[PDB]
């Protein structure tokens, strides 16, 4: 149960968790600034998901009879003073002790995964050679691809972070397709290459909480540059993430790893 | 000639909203801000609306019912207020961060129309010729056309149309027809391009008609939007490229005559 | 039975009353008129009161002397804050009356809004000193000789400036609006920003569902560049469109019935 | 005395003056849009001090006196609702009955006469030779002017106008050096010329409540402007007032007069 | 080593401000909206300060018959807080449109520095020397230096400085000493030309110059201000130009040498 | 003894009150730190109670881990509105302290910060594993292997990067963070925001009168063609800054004492 509308206006209150509309995260809650917004995510409740998902039979089933639980693993606070108190939030970035990963990339360090390339640059084809558990859907037009593939459809960014946290804590391998609603949802100041610099940070801040969980989550991103700026968009994302595959008229045109032995 | 308002009969919260958690945990209709299982929230821009399934489908079933499409839905503005609201709570935009809608075909789902297995959502019709995209419009054997954010002409007048004022009871008035079995067109989406504000178009119109898109799909509908995107010509392959990504299908319109026609299908 | 200027609705019943009372639901002798970030209204039922007091006098921009709270009665802007949020988008519907006619600007002309734009002050002028209008209605520009010797009625907000045009048109009479200055530099959206183009299409389509024609001067001061563009994009906003060049009509399109 | 934090909360309260707080202009109020500011004379007021000063000896002793009547000839409204209430709000074109006048020229309409021109036009110059009663200096920096002089300084915009419309209905020559903080001051998108589009407005109306006050008050504007955009900004500042002479060099470059006759 | 702040004895009111007609007549000190004869309002962009003329004309007499003008200013936060001050009522900006300061000269103002006849005003030095406006700064045998918003250096522990935090101190220990019949010198404004946010500078950092620039003319006194526009070369000598057309005088530093001076001059 | 986190002054006498209790005067040991439009307080005394039980560690990176709360109170954001209002374009006043001496990150060396600017991924890491830096504080930077097997302490937001900074260098370590990256994509303004400038001088000023010198990594991001341009103006704000370019020393330029 989360507070939705009623928050912190006492010091006493104001102590209490950002779950119960408090301004200090519980020793299990994780602060994730994406643009101007703070979520929150529940490393219990996501425990807690995780164990009873490994014991489930059906991903699918599980997802959909459980929003509940997944609407509580990853929510925004309430309390409007965040942003005060925590100025230019990020994640700060640390590994669990004994984390070790083969996919998608030997010693791939946890993080993001960014899939990444123009509107027919293959990358729903490239996803089906990840060998995936499945395809969480977002932000996207509904395909023939949501009745006949292995997908879990959601509407925002709480359901598509939670479900993906989720299934990898379970030792499941998720894609979320797409970020699109971050690309054009986070509106900045431009750099040099007319992203918003926002999307940079957001992507740093979602990468580095998958690497305090200890996991993996392959993200597919279209940033809509021109030629000339795509080289210098898809070197500042690099530099944000674990890990980037660019795809361009089918092909890998790129790949850049971050790995626990600092080798390819 | 006037349409019924009915404005004793109607649920939904304009003013009042959840103050406590007991009452955020309520409907959208009653300005809570949690869905109930038959409301899907449509984000478009910096706004949030709501379709309710429930009040969707008995107003589907009365239209078809009825002897006259237009005169149904000219005396009930209220039924349509109910089908397409904006919440009233001010919370839904932190709750549902860069919120869109789940993609999804209800089972069975068949159309042959606009063509053979067509997946659900939106068709665009895009260019920019008056004539042209009246012209095709005309050929569909629409049932009528939903004129919104356009000027008064012969065809309002003359054809079968029916009028409305804003983005609820177009696609409330879209909605009701095709879930009924008729035929809508939505001409047009002219005040969503100009009134979302984020190479050349606001990258907001393109989440927002995938959201509508969205919608369609859930409701297992197409529903037939005219769009003109307002692009210079060099920048033109672009947008609607862009556009195209963003929906079930599209068809290209160049000086008076279909070129180009992308459809995403089913089987 | 006055608009109510400062308390609105704070509970569901009073969201159900008239924007005239500080509701959000329009009666249905209320026409909501978008124009940039602003919602005025209509009342059809005063408008129709004031058209019938107007037509009894011998002199109609004395009658709007005589009559400022009747006008500001027939169109302003409601007070209850919510009506963004709950008419998202809003437009104005097309429609045209029961059994409509027309024969001026042209014949046949659809009810709307013609523009007259470009041209130049004494081409001004003569285009609308050549079209036997009832009366300018003065909005906006500054003083000149016409505002002392002309047929003229000056007026400072928008609000007035619909109000008296649309009682001259409902009581027979062609008024012309001089100018939409005051649009061209209030409305800022995204050369021209774009929510001029639909404030004129709502303005247009309230003149449709009223069933009259207004004139209205309108210069977008756009670069001559992308004038020919501009004015199309106007012309696409509105029932008919007169662009002056040199003294002359060098363009005019009209959406007309049969 | 004037309302200065409590506005109309009821409906009652609504429909007092501007003055009181209330939403609609008083019988003897006229609202002056200025920018996003709304102010408002007080013609009751202005009659009062004009009479009052023309039985005066000094007016540079009376305004210093009465800095109180000044600030209740024009004020700034306390009600928040007037920028919905007014929609796009101008100042009508309206001229007096009988309204003659021999300056700045021969059948001058009532309104502003603009003395434009760049820094080191010949501006303060010009002004000695139209033979003024004094200049109002507002907003420029301090000048051995201020001490030899015949000047009234003031510290705001409702002071300049209320000084300047009092000298005029009193029979006497106001000038108003400058309006260099309406040309910083408001900002608004710009035109073609550079200059914002609410500055024009702003101008037409302040120039049409000395039409309504059948008065003349010459003011001088540095508009900031290129040279290249500076015919086309000079043309549009001319069409929103009643007269401008442009200054470049220390001579008169052009003057544009709108007359009762219509002819120069 | 520290400042003393006696923070009981300090009246200006910083969060209760008039709710009513009657508290709203009152000074600004007391979170009125009216200034009393004694308090000067000073518009800086979107904020407004005030300086209390009473305050200031006791602390200038105080400065002046201690024995070291850096420890007073260092044991005197309060009076320095108490003389310019941002006062806390919000209606200001409303009630004062596009406020200025009126250009004033007090009788019998005499002035020799900087130059003879010296209208009293701001003196800007402009340039971008970090050596030469120092080393300009030396030779007018100042008092002392008020350090504001530069990174600290030898000079901040070597010289007759003060260093200061924020406007309001900035202005109030220079109208204190110059009032007192010391050489005040600001280095620098640098926080204006970031902060103040509106060819190539933002026009309200003209405005603002000028106000202050008339704060000093009513208050009879000269304010030696280090200022560094941050514009292009090309553009460099038209917003010189501006900054000389909106203070007393200008003096313009290329390459560690001064190469012009504008001084406005009475009699 | 807690920040007042929700609850601020609204009583004169509320007002006088620290900033760590909601109110809006500062105590002799809070130094305000504005950077861009944030205002952050350290605690000068809460900083030394931490640098003395750091110095009693024998692993400054663990005890970071073990006193977050401790870390929350030496630097935060205070509660109360008004300070924007009550302390105009504030900055932070250039003082260095009595007798202060130093030796890194050159001899005589000013206290503030060090830059260290550009270079690249394999050669930032080269220039600051060439430091002897006690540890690396890293912030807003995706985990790589440095942040398993270095001499690190991640920290997620300003906060905790200048409070674990100040704590360190007081205690006598040696800090860098790596890096500024959030302030230079969080801070927006008038190719580089000028506010990233006035940010740099503040915080370079508060190290100026704790008495520090810490080193951070920054990378502007500017365009090739105004980069020369944009280093000497981040010169101009701080201590010192080292240039690097492939893997070398290109610039450095320290204020310094005598």
């Amino acid at each position: 149960t989360v507070a939705l509308v009623v928050e912190a206006t006492t010091e006493a209150e104001a102590k209490k968790s950002l779950r119960e509309g408090g301004l200090v995260p519980a020793a299990h809650e994780i602060m994730i600034p994406v643009g101007n917004m703070i979520l929150a995510v529940d490393t219990q409740v996501l425990d807690k998901c995780a164990l009873a998902l490994a014991a489930s039979d059906d991903p699918g089933r599980w997802f959909a009879e459980n929003e509940s639980l997944i609407h509580s693993t990853v929510f925004a606070p309430v309390a409007k003073g965040l942003h005060r108190v925590y100025p230019l939030l990020s994640v700060r970035p640390e590994v669990p002790a004994g984390y070790e990963a083969s996919w998608p990339t030997q010693d791939h360090m946890p993080g993001l995964h960014l899939v990444v390339g123009g509107t027919g640059a293959g990358k729903s084809s490239y996803l089906a050679s990840q060998d995936l558990t499945l395809v969480i859907r977002w932000g996207e037009p509904a395909e023939r691809f949501d009745v006949e593939g292995a997908t879990h459809a959601v509407s925002d960014l709480n359901e598509a972070l939670a479900v993906a946290f989720v299934m990898a804590r379970a030792g499941y391998r998720p894609a979320i397709d797409s970020f699109r609603n971050l690309v054009f949802g986070i509106e900045s100041a431009a750099g040099e290459g007319g992203i918003s610099t926002a999307l940079y940070s957001a992507m740093t801040a979602i990468n580095n909480v998958c690497s305090r969980l200890g996991i993996v989550v392959m993200v597919v991103v279209n940033p809509m540059a021109t030629e000339a700026k795509a080289e210098l968009v898809y070197n500042n994302m690099a530099a944000s993430v674990a890990g980037m595959t660019v795809l361009m008229d089918g092909a890998v045109s790129k790949q850049t790893v971050r790995t626990l032995s600092g080798r390819t």
